[PDB]
DNA sequence: TTGCAGTGCCCACAGAGGCCAGCAGGGGGCGCTAGTGAGGTGGTTTTTATATGTTTTGTTATGTATTGTTTATTTTCCCTTTAATTTTAGGATATGAAAACAAGAAT
């Protein structure tokens, strides 16, 4: 088990991606075969994956969003995505 | 910019295996003692053995009694010669008993 040990220990049989937890398996395999069971409480959606989607029905309900200002350096613009900020402040 | 498909990371509770005290297994070496077992020494008696005294047994000498021996005085058997003692005539006695005589008595 030491050759499995932190590694791709399982593969998937449609297509050849791999992941360590088994976890990541039942939501790849939902992907392939289409079950989406998970549904917002508050529209129509059906989502695949687990509750990144239950956060989706949270804030698109919930008047008390508050989008986080991550406020950058000095032209202090704000950017709802990390990655935005850290180029953006590279270069700022 | 988002939904979808796929990845990264942080945690955490399991899972796992070395760490550790506890505890039980077989075996080695000592502390100490009850209880015989045997061996050696001392005492006792005892038993054999030895020596002394008394008595019993064996041997020797003297006296008495028994058997034998040639005398030796009976003694006793056998002669020839007397000394009573007996037997046989031969004469004499005696005492009896007739016989004769004499004396009474009778006829
Ligand atoms: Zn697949
Ligand atoms: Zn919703
Ligand atoms: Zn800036």
């Amino acid at each position: 088990q030491k050759s499995h040990k932190n590694e791709k220990r399982f593969k998937c049989d449609q297509c050849d991606y791999a992941c360590r937890q088994e976890r990541h398996m039942i939501m790849h395999k939902r992907t392939h075969t289409g079950e989406k069971p998970y549904a917002c409480s508050h529209c129509d959606k059906t989502f695949r994956q687990k509750q990144l989607l239950d956060m989706h029905f949270k804030r698109y309900h919930d008047p008390n969003f508050v989008p986080a200002a991550f406020v950058c350096s000095k032209c202090g613009k704000t950017f709802t995505r990390r990655n935005t900020m850290a180029r953006h402040a590279d270069n700022c």
